[PDB]
């Protein structure tokens, strides 16, 4: 059921926000600050920005019909990271660690 699936989504996102994963999830907590040194071309490369606070807000405001729509937004957050940054960047290695947390939880629900 969609209602049940969406409560599991809330649970998944709550684990991604937990202290257990903090050392590598913290650059994904809030939207990317495009007024920070570098990132002057961030809006030129990233057409659809996404972060965990935006996904949390979209869940609370019922903007997802089902788990797949929630999943698409989490994956957009990681794909934005893989598209923008060099593959050797510290943030890419952090995104891969947080995505492993996500994929394992999302797959078992
Ligand atoms: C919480 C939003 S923030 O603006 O405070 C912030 C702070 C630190 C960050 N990275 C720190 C770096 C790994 C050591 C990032 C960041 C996120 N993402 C998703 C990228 O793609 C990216 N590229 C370059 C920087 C970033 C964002």
């Amino acid at each position: 059921s969609h209602m049940e699936q969406l409560k599991c989504c809330s649970g998944i996102l709550k684990e991604m926000f937990a202290k257990k994963h903090a050392a590598y999830a913290w650059p994904f907590y809030k939207p990317v600050d495009v007024e920070a040194l570098g990132l002057h071309d961030y809006c030129d490369i990233i057409k659809h920005p996404m972060d965990m606070s935006t996904i949390k807000s979209k869940l609370e405001a019922r903007e997802y019909r089902d788990a797949q729509e929630f999943g698409a937004d989490v994956r957009l957050m990681f794909s934005n990271c893989y598209k923008y940054n060099p593959p050797d960047h510290e943030v890419v290695a952090m995104a891969r660690k947080l995505q492993d947390v996500f994929e394992m939880r999302f797959a078992k629900m």
